[PDB]
């Protein structure tokens, strides 16, 4: 008997790891073939899931904790001798006090932060790398825990954009009671 779980987890390793790595300038990629049409309006587009509110909240903690996670990047080494175990470690101590949305992108960022210095070192190979041991820890460290909380249909609901927005709505609209009081 044996068992597994989603990809999707795996899908916003690399979705983010993508934007931290372009925001420094990189990128590298590769083109392909299928089978597909279209006729409306081509366009920009965008979401509003997972994406896009990763994404920012990634952005917005090395903002309010630059030194919270700055001294973070600076706790692993990451090198081709280096091994899986010494990642789900680190990780361990800054996920040991319980676990919440906070930490996990502040985490998610950590990652980011160790291929930005490995392509710095022409290492960028190990992006795969750290990019397959997240997969590993999210499934295997967290999963159980997003399962908990409402996946992430909550995280966005929360702390993301039309999360964002939607806050303000009342807000400004209770503002409007007490002084139509
Ligand atoms: O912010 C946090 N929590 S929150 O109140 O739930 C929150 C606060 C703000 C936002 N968003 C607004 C932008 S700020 C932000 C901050 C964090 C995440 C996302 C956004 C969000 N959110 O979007 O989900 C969540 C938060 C932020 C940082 C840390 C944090 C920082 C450094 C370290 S170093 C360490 C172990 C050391 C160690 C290292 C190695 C080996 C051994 C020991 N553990 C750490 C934990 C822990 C929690």
């Amino acid at each position: 008997m044996s068992m597994a779980m989603s990809q999707s987890n795996r899908e916003l390793v690399v979705d983010f790891l993508s934007y931290k790595l372009s925001q420094k300038g990189y990128s590298w990629s590769q083109f392909s073939d299928v089978e597909e049409n279209r006729t409306e309006a081509p366009e920009g587009t965008e979401s509003e899931a997972v994406k896009q509110a990763l994404r920012e909240a990634g952005d917005e903690f090395e903002l309010r904790y630059r030194r919270a996670f700055s001294d973070l990047t600076s706790q692993l080494h990451i090198t081709p001798g280096t091994a899986y175990q010494s990642f789900e470690q680190v990780v361990n101590e800054l996920f040991r006090d319980g676990v919440n949305w906070g930490r996990i992108v502040a985490f998610f960022s950590f990652g980011g932060a160790l291929c930005v210095e490995s392509v710095d070192k022409e290492m960028q190979v190990l992006v795969s790398r750290i990019a397959a041991w997240m997969a590993t820890y999210l499934n295997d460290h967290l999963e159980p825990w997003i399962q908990e909380n409402g996946g992430w249909d909550t995280f966005v609901e929360l702390y993301g954009n039309n999360a964002a927005a939607e806050s303000r709505k009342g807000q400004e609209r209770l503002e409007h009671h007490h002084h139509h009081h």
